[PDB]
């Protein structure tokens, strides 16, 4: 599956790519204002993400800092993120179909839009100003806005023990971004698409 993924901001952000496990194609990649970069999935991956990097460093070899999202300080990523991360999620050829949906639940730095660039469904979209809104308890220091299970920790915010509601926290990131997950629990917002689908994500959709 072909994904192209777009920076539309003002600004430079280091796109990245991962399973968890291992890096998607390259795994992530500079994409300065304007600039289109295309990555191919594998079909069947399941729990894949991307995501935008802010104000990243790397040396020669690919190794540095970012001051969201950084993944263990590579240009290439092969794990998930640092929050705060706005997140575009999928899962590919599950089971005849492509599922995808658009996260807060790791927090939101970057505006994005995850649409199909194939016929069958439709996009998600969180382009809304939730670092400028930002609860003051919320808001990180290295920039972004976390979500409440990064800054305190609790089971309520973490849903660790699968048994959690909405909460202040959750609520204004819904409030904003209504298409996007909240918390670990809130209704899900997840699209089905037709197996092997193509996407574009686009980071600063509305510009």
């Amino acid at each position: 599956a072909t994904f192209e993924i777009v920076n539309r901001c003002s600004y430079t952000v280091w796109a990245a790519a991962s399973k968890g496990d291992a890096a998607l194609d390259a795994g992530g990649r500079q994409l300065n204002s304007g600039e289109s970069w295309t990555i191919n999935v594998e079909p069947g991956t399941n729990g894949g993400k991307i995501w935008a990097r802010t104000d990243c460093y790397f040396d020669d070899s690919g190794s540095g800092i970012c001051k969201t999202g950084d993944c263990g300080g590579l240009l290439r990523c092969k794990r998930f993120g640092r929050p705060p991360t706005t997140l575009a999620e999928f899962s590919l050829n599950q089971y005849g179909k492509d599922y995808i949906d658009i996260s807060n639940i790791k927090g939101f730095n970057v505006p994005m839009n995850f649409s199909p660039t194939t016929r069958g469904c439709r996009g998600v979209r969180c382009a809304a100003d939730i670092v400028g809104q930002c609860p003051a308890k919320l808001k990180a220091p290295g920039g972004g806005c976390n979500d409440a299970c990064t800054v305190f920790q609790t089971s309520e915010y973490c849903c660790t023990t699968g048994k959690c509601g909405p909460t202040e926290y959750s609520r204004f990131f819904k409030r904003l971004c209504p298409d996007a997950f909240s918390y670990v629990l809130d209704k899900p917002t997840t699209v089905t698409c037709p197996g092997s689908s193509n996407y574009r994500v686009t980071f600063c959709p509305t510009a």
